[PDB]
């Protein structure tokens, strides 16, 4: 299609993110002197190509934009825009908090919830929402990584494969116990993502043993309000962490609430 590209069009450079994202490289699109992110294969081939095909249908200012693909012959490339400031987790931990202050945190949360509202409306789920999977550009622009998206008609449930291992401290209770994922489990992870943002990148449930997280959640244990976090933001967190998925707000409601708060600041 129009996305296909010749691998010669790209000159590879350093592997990025310390390898934590797999085979992803900083690259140059020589035609436009553009620094890009190149993703290569070295997961199964068919899942790689599906994840490229899904990104062709994705267009939102806060979702990482696909730019091209090399799918005809190996090695296969997925080429996306390059976000200058890396992932949101490292960005928050290393930032100047006088610059990245409370209103900027609200701005970043409004952007992320806008991307998730779009996915909610387009019948997609993310399944790995976390600060490490958000990217930061110039002027506190935030985009959600959209490489593990799955199709799921909003309101249905996806059952992860047997033996799947999850980031426990970001994972909804129905997913920990029954491997069931939905847009509501993305809302749960967003609440944890909210907590990461309000703490400038602290690890959630600090010091708590991973084996006991689920049993704590069963007895209505939830993370405490971070220092300096507005109560209205913390109550949005707690709504995302409701035990019953149907009681969690939609991303549309979440984005509306953040849009209102952001405009009032």
């Amino acid at each position: 299609d129009k996305w296909e590209m010749e691998r010669t069009d790209i000159t590879m450079k350093h592997k990025l993110g310390g390898g934590q994202y797999g085979e992803v490289y900083e690259g140059v699109w020589k035609k436009y002197s553009l620094t890009v992110a190149v993703k290569t294969l070295k997961m199964e081939v068919e899942e790689f190509l599906k994840e490229a095909a899904v990104m062709k249908e994705i267009k939102h200012p806060n979702l990482v934009q696909l730019l091209g693909v090399c799918t005809r012959e190996p090695p296969f490339y997925i080429i996306t825009e390059f976000m200058t400031y890396g992932n949101l987790l490292d960005y928050l931990r290393e930032c100047n908090r006088q610059e990245v202050n409370a209103v900027v945190l609200l701005y970043m949360a409004t952007q992320i919830s806008s991307a998730m509202e779009y996915l909610e409306k387009k019948n997609f789920i993310h399944r790995d929402l976390a600060a490490r999977n958000c990217l930061v550009g110039e002027n506190h622009l935030v985009k959600v990584a959209d490489f593990g998206l799955s199709r799921l008609m909003t309101g249905d449930t996806y059952t992860a494969h047997a033996g799947a291992k999850f980031p426990i401290k970001w994972t909804a209770p129905e997913s920990l116990a029954y491997n069931k994922f939905s847009i509501k489990s993305d809302v749960w992870a967003f609440g944890v993502l909210l907590w990461e943002i309000a703490t400038y990148g602290m690890s959630p449930y600090p010091g708590i043993d991973l084996s006991q997280v689920y049993e704590l959640l069963e007895k209505d244990y939830r993370m405490e309000r971070p220092e300096g976090c507005p109560e209205k933001v913390y109550e949005l967190m707690r709504a995302c962490w409701q035990w019953n998925p149907s009681d969690r707000p939609s991303f549309a409601e979440i984005h509306q609430a953040f849009e209102t708060m952001f405009q009032e600041s």
